């Protein structure tokens, strides 16, 4: 269903519903901030992201003086499989915007990203795995 | 910010205002769709998210016998800088879940990865880069 | 200027006026804080003061048998140019003094260096680069 | 207590108190001015301060044409340890300016300099090296 | 004495001797945090009590299915002594238990670990090391 | 958490909960003391703690004399896991500490020590090893 969806762009986004978890920080350091939602579960199992940040350098390409600024979290999600083995299930969410970008700019592209992922018109691309 | 920051985890996320965007693909071929936000922007304001997908790889050292189900968003940005140039600010969403995983198990990650892109918390991670 | 000056030794130093800006840390680690002054200027224009810190090593052949407690502080500002182009001024600070001194003797040190920074005795040496 | 700190940005610095003293020049030779604090001490425990300048010369690189204009300055302090050996302790200010920059522009700069070495909270970073 | 000591486990341990210092934290490197306790004592005479975590790592071995979780916490008091040198007087403490231990057995081993070292039975042992 | 962390110095440390259990030596070897508590559990199931003493020896070096006087403590409780083996989770202390100290030192730094180890601010650290 990514043909013909819809997006709102420049819009505010909401939620209701579900359980208010804490996210508890373990360590920071190296520009990174592991932390661990905290649901009442075990070490095994627990819902870890991680946030790192990458500043800019000056630089003589990249039209603009300075590479990137990246903000980059992972979240993990250890699942226990039929046989009993654990495997851990993330989503990576990576925003690279030049450090001229304004901060309506980077609002307009986290709001377009965040439906990008759940919006209903997705729900096969990101679960069936369908293009089309 | 990202230290004692809530996320209602199994929530549902919504959207109000904005402006409604078709979203319109451009090419595809092959395992690789590409599409662009339609706003009424010329060719080299476009927004141009694309999508693309790994399937799931039948290894044999692995959890639950198969590789990862892997699925990547990238929404583009253009931006012209104070020197006239032009560069692109994107940011990239990355699913990575077993094939084991159900539908309900992976509509949770997304929830949750959709929250540390709008959530008022994470601001001054995303634009202010800050950490901390 | 920089011949019969005088400087206030062991005195008070204060500040009247201006705008009171509250200073947010960036990242941390290891050894190394990084802030920014926060005005509500873009993520390009922003003053991002950095500390770093060097702690006393126990040496052999030094004065009081260890290295020196070296403290370092960095305000970056930046400045764009008649051609468009960014650059930074900085402002460096090290304080480095043996770990036997005393905490009074830090204070006359930095209230001098203090003084050589806003007297006005010392403009042309800064901004005109006047040695005389 | 670099943190949530404050810091006044555009202000004018006092100082009230103290022992107004004299900075005496001893040699002004190859950029840099060699002075001395006159205190009414020995030889061996004066408060010598060195201003050096570096002025800017032509470039390719340097986004602007010119290297940055260096004004440093070091107040060295003459401890005397518990066993009797002689240490000095040191402070460096180091301002460097591309030369397009105004004079207000580098005046903002030397007062939040100035306060970053003189308010009360950064008394536990400089003296107990203490980050937070 | 040691032998027929008695111990109150699963029990609360109060404090109430007033002189409240603050804990302040100094660097951090290498999933470590070193901080000293602010008492206005010198600036190599002070307190410092070193934090440090080792996370447990997924092995093959360890009949549980992986390392501990440790803990360590090592009290750093100086001392200055008769012949005039100085020495440091250490106290650490390391919580080495297996990741799948709940937090109730942890308050439980906590509490009776600290129940030692003040306990009077144990005055003589930590004093002049009594052991029977 | 460990940050901003307040520590009573020289407080007296109460305990109230009951249980009142007794330590019982079960053998000594070479300047040891292994004992146990009594709380009725099975054999290879009670909590055993060792004790140890490492009193001085006269050295040339040891800039104070002679080495230092350790005392060490082990606690280790053992515990099941669910897959079905066992393991022992335990907490040593040591005491390495300079024998010209007086008691009233050592019972400060015991109290510091132990006003750890059931401090609410260090639950976290001790139980999840949130550093940060």
């Amino acid at each position: 269903a990514i043909a013909n969806s819809s997006i709102a762009i420049d819009s505010t986004a909401s939620v209701t519903g579900g359980t208010a978890r804490t996210v508890k920080e373990l360590v920071r350091n190296n520009s990174e901030l592991n932390a661990y939602i905290d649901e009442g579960l075990s070490f095994q199992a627990r819902k870890e992201v991680a946030f790192s940040v990458k500043v800019p350098k000056v630089s003589v390409s990249a039209p603009g003086g300075f590479t990137q600024a990246r903000s980059t979290v992972i979240l993990k999600s250890p699942k226990t499989l039929a046989n009993g083995n654990r495997t851990v299930n993330t989503v990576s969410i990576q925003l690279s915007v030049d450090p001229e970008t304004t901060a309506a700019e980077v609002t307009t592209m986290l709001n377009a990203a965040a439906q990008l992922l759940f919006d209903s018109d997705y729900s096969d691309f990101w679960k069936a795995q369908a293009l089309a």
